[PDB]
């Protein structure tokens, strides 16, 4: 299994470049110089980095510094061949967003926020990334009284909106993807899920180009199931871009390699990215991005292991999930279960409410019991997948 | 503290009526007579009782049954002076259900399900009840290959669609509120969170009438802020209904009495519904309904105890929350801790992107480090509101 | 792959007899005949089954018919040649145990539940059982007043130790097992995890014959690391019989097929029971124990084919694991990440406290920085397992 | 409900001196000087504080620089008269520790961190501690394979058998506490709950001098009663020091303020301390030591706000539960609940296990059904709580 850049794995420099630093300890390696990670990278078979506007251009960073940077970094993405799918901002780290970002209680720093954001989409822009996601990591609470709640999400609504806005005005071909999480660092996060943040879209002005950006572990942390909730995106028409890793239970964030956290979970979301829907549906067509954090414990051998161990992670389960529902076996196995029997409408053509109330067949006459007795052989399905991901099958 | 007819105060037939049976063993209780259950909960000063169809009338009744039970049932109603606010339908105890009632896999019981629905909507409608509330408990799954998740969406559209259109067209003044819950009895339930429900309203032909009933627990479950879940149910005014009990952490479904759960918590979720949000927003006006049941370990002494504790605990909060918001002391914190000044709006009148992106003061001007020294003062707000919570303050 | 009496499964009566009623629901299966169970089981490749007192012997039967229902049980064990190798008490499903067996508040009902275990005992004995079970299900409370945790502890002990003391007394050739959970049906139960069931026994007058039979699901309700548990049950060599299955996440308790809940974790408990550890030490000798439930949306065939798959299961990741460990690049990768370098001592031979302390190369002169540098390679040894895992080494 | 140095509230140095960084951001406040904390710690009503060696002894410190930051520090304490009543180890930050201290793979990083804890023993001695804590924090893994289990448990044992040893052979008056903690920073930490702690104390060569260190968010991140886990540390005569704090939910380790989290359980909490066993038993003497972190959005007014609140909390809960449990209908209603019944014996004065066995009225002549009636009346218990809690009775 080798990534070709036609498999558009995409790394961000935070993930191989994170350092160390945890709540209990100091970083434990060295600084990431941003040209070597582009070299580095495209070596190992990638197609693009995204990064956070302060992953490169420090916050206090002179015009002089800023253009440095930048000319290096166009020079690596030029000699290497490597594109910038995705941008995303730093609402996160500095002190001034200790309550936030878009929804700080303070109004001088949801200004601030708003006008770092802006600059931002414009930089998207010109390194030709197509989606521009938004993680509001400090935009929450500790404590229930900290927040006037329905302020807060016309907050949120207010500089997504001016955001969504300005793409317009512009002219750009960025679409806004949101990213929920439930907890860390803050308490309790604002649009914790998938669900949330769907809800949140719709109340949206400009709604129409903003859709969301899941991650594995994040939905996990609130113990969902990550594949269930990617297919509503996708049902939807909402999944912009996805980041993949790995979480092994409801406890902080892990950021694991893809695949070692939940492995039967990870095998069913490639299955669903590969092979989509059973009956049809829409297809997930982005980039196939990995926001991990490399151990600690590593060192920089560790470092690149960890890059490719995410690939060849994705690699060994697709090739896996193509092979399982290849098989007859699975194929019959499926039929038997009623999956496909789940896509048959439920009434018959031009068939009203009224209708089918007095079809005698239907409710009156229908004999429970009977239809009960079904052997659904879910179990007997599952164990089939499961033999093809072990590949033993 | 007394609970009087004008506090709303509902409880469905199920909770004091829940006899005990759980997954380890048989129930300790008798069966309890619905017309008992109607005076006695006027008694100790309910305003309304809801049901399920096969609480009251069962699955094999027959017609002269039927007309028996209802009889009775009116006359009771009729005798206390109690209403009937909800009805929902049990799509969950037959074994017909076991894969679910609008997404089973077998067609033919999608069409019982759906059936059993539409006559319950019109017997919703002769006990003029306001809403039709629909929890799909075995809507889901144990195992990741057993569903195709874009037709279980389309087939929960279909449903939940035909039961709207048939209420619109028979004229009825009923809103369906749907139920959201993690898991418990599935591995995973589909539309597992508030987030979730309200984003699947979105894509539904009929929504406009269709919005959702949360439950305390159930959010709980996933490890959520209840408080925070309702908050964005109220904002997009969808919040149609709501269950309250209590949940001691993530793992199996409780139901304990409402306040014997997260206490912190429910003291904030009283505080929303009596005093709404504080730079104002929209309201929760319907029944305070208790989706609980009585601990096993007691006997009928302990059940009507126990439906008493519910009201208690709801009056006991609710005094401390109206109190607390009174407090000249909390006023001040509030103001300090930026409470208000996040109901501003970011931008100015008439300011647009472009126009704050160029304003020097807000962006390239900012004194970052001078606006994060900012005390927030979340703790001290916090301590206040437990004071008032343990009364002492 | 292929199970054999060799292999040492064993299965429960009640996991394979389980008819389905859950808390929102009844059977959806008839009821399974022991006769027909060990038949069954025997043509699958079962080495042994085990029960409950009242899966057999109903709570009611006369002495008549308990003495008809074993000859007919003795005869089945003959014809097909299982063996019985543990046997349990139902301390649970009767009303009368609703606040517990051994633990209830009433005095009454722990002399009805002790003279209980103690007849159970002697069938055991008459058996030929190994290990007799005591998981308290009803032992804890909902609400922390409800009991006198010092009292309840002294109350768990005088039961366990009067129990122990009956074994020896008799010269039974009999070890009392522990089974912790955490919760399900108590909303907290006593003795949660592997730990508080290893502390407990401690302070046990007959502490010597009493061992556990840790559940992997019950800790993964905890979030814990089940292969750790066992170790930590091995290390002190307390784990007398174990009890498998599959959980996917902190929940209500599921009661997988083995490998259907975290699939990555049952490749290390196999590991573990089959490999041991890898300096040399402890290692398990037991039956496997299969302590599931097949899912109540399927057939008879279901049943059997879950059945087999426990074993299928198993026998798929045994291969795996002795590939693993026979592979000579793991074990390189285990020599370069320090896993035999832990199995040394950390102070020499004859080496004091007093020593080391004053030893400046351990100490004042050693470089912290340079010791820090070492690369653990800890992800690239997990991802040299996984690929071991899906078949792909 | 001013506290006094006769309350015996405790604080660490790392407490109130946490700066803010968290994993997604740094420092919000500036360093604060530990001469300042005793002074303002003390001018709060605090008796005593405790720290780890580097909090107050940087890790690079010379000689010169240790006695004169102690000589500054002691005079701090002769002003003010605060105690230091606990001590402990930092065996977590330094690069390292990545892997841990006593179980760290590489065996020259074991002998490092042993020699760190003998010396830092030394200097708990000369300041009058009692009790030594030791938190093992980067004891642990990320990744199943990463460790030899039963080797990782020899080494923690070696580890702290050679601290107690020291300790006896110096004759120092200490106890050594250990400290579990389920995960952060390791994905798995070893000894993860209070019941694996009191096991594994079972198994050290000098057992009679360790003991445990439990904490409130601890138990709580693998969702356990706070107030169970104590009672059985208790009743084990393991209870040495207890770390108090606030958690609200599986997620990372927030450490609030006392009672801001599980407030309910808080209560109970507050009555085991407090008033001990409803029959009589054990009971806990020493410090009461507060390890939590005043959050990031508040400046330093509420860091003395946040150490003002721990104690006001505790003196809260600490009157309401006298109350409780001086009241005449609490006191009855624990009468018929049987707090009192479970503290009679199961069986009787010279009562043997034979006798019980032969006592008809005990088993063959039970009325089962009969006993199952009873009224346990749990709920009401439960809501007399409450209503103490609330301040309403
Ligand atoms: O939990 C942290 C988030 O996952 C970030 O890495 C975002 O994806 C981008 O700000
Ligand atoms: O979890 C069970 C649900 O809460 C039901 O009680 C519904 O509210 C109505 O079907
Ligand atoms: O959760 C249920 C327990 O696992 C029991 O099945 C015991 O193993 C046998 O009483
Ligand atoms: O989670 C962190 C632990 O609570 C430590 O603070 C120990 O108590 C002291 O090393
Ligand atoms: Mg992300
Ligand atoms: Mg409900
Ligand atoms: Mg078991
Ligand atoms: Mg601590």
């Amino acid at each position: 299994v080798q990534p070709t850049p036609a498999d558009h794995f995409t790394f961000g420099l935070w993930t191989v470049g994170w350092t160390g630093a945890d709540p209990f300890g100091v970083a434990t390696r060295a600084n990431l110089d941003p040209v070597e990670a582009v070299h580095k990278l495209a070596e190992l078979g990638a197609y693009g980095i995204t990064f956070h506007d302060n992953d490169l251009i420090p916050f206090d960073a002179t015009a002089a510094e800023r253009e440095k940077i930048l000319g290096d970094f166009n020079q690596a993405l030029a000699d290497t061949g490597l594109k910038v799918p995705m941008v995303t901002t730093n609402l996160f780290s500095h002190p001034v967003f200790k309550d936030g970002g878009f929804t700080s209680n303070d109004r001088s720093i949801r200004r601030f926020a708003l006008a770092k954001v802006l600059h931002n989409i414009d930089l998207a822009a010109e390194m030709g990334a197509e989606t521009f996601v938004m993680w509001g990591g400090r935009e929450g609470s500790e404590y229930d009284g900290s927040k006037d709640l329905a302020a807060a999400l016309d907050r949120m609504r207010e500089g997504v909106d001016t955001a969504a806005g300005y793409i317009k005005d512009k002219g750009y071909n960025l679409r806004i993807a949101l990213e929920p999480k439930p907890n860390e660092p803050r308490g309790d996060i604002f649009l914790p899920t998938v669900g949330h943040g769907l809800a949140f879209i719709e109340q949206l002005e400009h709604g129409d180009i903003v859709g969301l950006n899941p991650e594995t572990g994040h939905e996990q942390m609130a113990g969902l199931n990550f594949t269930h909730g990617i297919a509503q995106a996708l049902w939807a028409e909402k999944l912009f871009h996805i980041d993949l890793n790995g979480q092994r239970g409801i406890k902080y964030d892990q950021d694991l390699v893809f695949g070692h956290g939940d492995l039967t979970s990870a095998f069913f979301t490639v299955d669903l990215l590969e092979n989509g829907f059973p009956n049809g549906g829409p297809k997930y067509t982005g980039p196939r991005h990995f926001d991990y954090k490399p151990s600690r414990t590593d060192g920089y051998d560790g470092v690149w292991d960890s890059a490719k161990a995410n690939m060849s992670m994705y690699l060994l389960l697709k090739e896996r999930a193509l092979a399982f529902r290849a098989d007859p076996e699975v194929q019959e196995a499926m039929k038997t279960s009623g999956v496909f029997e789940l896509g048959e409408t439920t009434l018959n053509a031009g068939e009203s409410a009224a209708d089918l109330m007095n079809d005698s067949a239907s409710f009156a006459g229908f004999d429970a019991e009977a239809a009960a007795e079904r052997n659904f052989a879910f179990i007997r399905l599952n164990q089939l997948a499961i033999e093809h991901l072990l590949g033993s099958r």
